[PDB]
Formats: C-alpha cells, structure tokens, sequence
C-alpha cells in the first residue's frame, strides 16, 4: 500500500493512474477488453499449455474474475476445464486464438505504454512550469 | 483503490510513488519531519487557532498517530489538550512554532515539489526512448 | 540568423542541432541519403511532374547540390532535363522511383522526428534535474 | 553553422530559440539589459579588473557593440580607457558595480535558464504527443 504523500503528491499518483488507465482503457475498448482481461490473458500465456485454477489466477492477479473469464470463454480465447476429482476447481487455458489476440496486441499496447509515458511527462512538465512560475 | 492497470503501467505507478517518497524523505529528514507529520501540521493549520481531535486527525488523514504527535507535541510544535468531559478524547492545536515551521517549509517543500516532477518527466521519458528503439 | 543568447543557451541550441542531426544521419544512412537529398527529393515532389531548375533548387534549400544531384540522378531517382533554348540550365524532376522511396520513408522519418523530441526533452530535463539541484 | 536538417527538425531548432530567447528577454528586461550586454558584462568578468579592446569584446561575442557599451558605460557598469599610444583603440573593463549586476543577476538567469529548459521539453512533448496519436 502507498504510505504517506504530501497531499500534492497524492493528487499527482492519482493523476499518473487516472491518465495510464484511461489510455489503456481506450485501446484495449477496441478488441472488447479490460486491461484485467488482458492480463488474465498475459497470467494464462505464461504456462500455456497448461491451465490455471480460477482462484490461483485471481491471487496472482476473485468473484468478478469468474464474469471476466465467461466473457473470455464465450469468445473462443481461453478453454475451461472442471477437475474430475474436484468438480468445484475450473483451470483455465489459452486457446490459440488467445494466443493470435496477444500476439496481435503487442504492437498497439507498446504504442499505448508509448502514449502513456509522453502524456505523463507532458503533465508533470505543466506542472513544474507553473510551479517555477508562481515562484 | 488502483483498479486493473496492465502489469507495465501498474510499475510504472509504483516508480512514481518510490521516486516523489524518496525525495520528500531526503527534504523533510532535514528538518526531523516525515511528510505524514508534514501533513498532520497542514491540517492543524486549515482549522487553526482551534484543535482536532486525534481521531478526526487519523480519519482525515490511527493508533501510529498518536506516537507521531508525541513527537510533535516534544517538539512544541503542537499542543494536546484533552476534553474535560471527555477525557479520552485528545484535541490537538498547532502552536506558533508550529505555524513558523509550516512558513519556513513553504520554499523547501515547493522545490521538493519540482524535483519530484522533474525527475518523473525524465524517468518516463527513458522508458519512452527504450520503447521507441526496441521498436 | 540567431541573435544574442547567453553563452548556456547558444549551447544548449547547438545541442539540439546536434542530436537531430545525428537522429536523422543514422536513418537516413540506411536508405543510402542525406538529409540534403530527403530536402532535395520532398521540393521536388511539391512540384512533380514539373522540374525545377538546379539553381532554383539551391535558392530554395550551389554548387555541391550538383553532386548531391548526380547520386539521386545515377540512383534513377530524378530525371534531368537540359533546357534546349538554354544549355547551361538543367531541371531536374522526381521519377516514379523517386516518389516510391519518399513514400517508404514516411513512417522512418516521423519515427526519426519522435526519437528527437524524445531525446531532446530527456536531454534538457537532465541539465533542469542538475540546475535545480545545484541550487 | 546549420548543416542540412529536414524541414521539421529545423523549424524545431528555430522553436528553440525563439523560446530561449524570449525567456532570456524578459528577464534581461527587469534589468534594462540585452542578453548581449549581459555576454559583454560576463566576458568583461573573465579578465577583470584587465579590460578588453573592443574590437577583441565584438570577436569573442561588431559596431553596434560601441552603442551598447555606451549604455554600459552610462550605468557606470563598464569603465573605457582610450590607449594613449593607439587613440582609435579603447579598452573596457568591468567596475564594482558591473561585478554586483552581474552577482544580483546570477539567480534570476539560473531561473531563467530552468524556465527555457522547462518549456523545451514541453513544446518537445506536444509535438511528439501529436505525431504519436496521427499514427
């Protein structure tokens, strides 16, 4: 957790979050995602061919993450399978059409981080120029 | 709370917070302050000559509060005064050297304040430049 | 020409040039060019199928566009053309092959433009990160 | 001088110092100084208390420098002593109180050279934004 920031520091983390995740937010409405959805592909990608269990995937990353994973499922992206010996435990795998949609991904994400970093810099740059100008 | 951010921009938010802590450390070590005893003494300042009491003072912001005004209080920076019909409540006052150290803190903490957003411009303008070369 | 600017400023201009400059080099260096030649090969497409004159060239940008000239010439990039009242005079026109190569360097060149902004901003937030802590 | 850029780079450059030089106007305004009178008082600190001829003052920065030290002079910041063997040539060297505007001027033009740095990197940063988002 974030331990004590002046309150304008505070304010400016805020601002840093509130920028990243409306830039992300934007690239990644295209391919109907969330960037949680996109990271659950990312969690999934990193021991494809193997599946992860519902809940070890919401620690890694928990009720909404099943919703989340639905949608995933719907769209053919990851492949869900019930433990025959524990029917309560659902792993989930990527699909090769989730692996085709991070691979399509990668450029337009690298552009958003791109975009992110420069819209960063722009705001706190506004913000030192009118600090060193007050003074 | 900070929603989803992909895990990239979820670092890049932790960069943020480590490098503006960092440098309100080094400035308020100086003057044997930590910022959330920085922000403890602004707040007594927006209600001044009145006090707050130690509860209200956490919410607006507990238990590791009261040790921190202990050492404002040794200080005479602020001053306790428990309710007399209600003597487990505690209302603190900033005092006048309370208020001086706030004045003499205005210069340091707003240059502090340049060297945070500076160093975050430059910071992300590195991870843009990588970016764009590795592209 | 650039008036009077205080010894640190004329500098840090001179750093600008310099780090565009060398940007620009490297890509233009792949495609076998000069900046010069880009300069050359975007006048004239603003005119293309018409020429223009060598010496309205240089005007526009003497004698070491020649040269320049006869690279893009061997390289089928431009056509020549001597005027038949007028010998001494040679126009010179983009070819296909010329407009080709200026459209695959499009996306190069706006990459080359970002990698200067961005190495541009870096580099002065570097000498502003050093002032305000000297002082 | 200015070797060939692309058009771009070098309407940049010509950004540059347009907002250098505007900064540095106005802060040489509040002293009725010229960034060029500022250089000239600075070059005369290097070899003080020995003066400089003017012509080796107008190499090192040429008739218009004989105005703009008369002004210098005026203010009494500048002393001019004619060389009794060469009557053409007269030497300028700094006085006390050259040194004391050139010590009250130190701040205020290390400020100055922050603001330029500064809004560089801003105008830098919307420019890169914009060429980022048309692609």
């Amino acid at each position: 957790r974030f331990d004590s920031l002046t309150q304008e520091a505070y304010l400016q983390l805020w601002r840093t979050y509130d920028r990243m995740k409306a830039i992300e937010e934007e690239i990644f409405s295209q391919f109907e995602l969330s960037a949680q959805q996109y990271n659950t592909l990312r969690l999934l990608r990193s021991v494809h061919p193997e599946g992860m269990a519902t809940l070890q995937i919401a620690d890694r990353l928990a009720p909404d993450i099943t919703r989340l994973i639905d949608r995933l499922d719907d769209r053919g992206l990851v492949l869900r399978t019930r433990k025959p010996e524990n029917r309560r435990v659902v792993e989930v795998a990527l699909t090769d059409a989730g692996l085709k949609l991070l691979k399509d991904l990668e450029e337009p994400v690298r552009q958003c981080h791109e975009r992110q970093l420069g819209h960063l810099a722009a705001d706190e740059l506004h913000e030192l120029i009118r600090l060193m100008e007050l003074a």
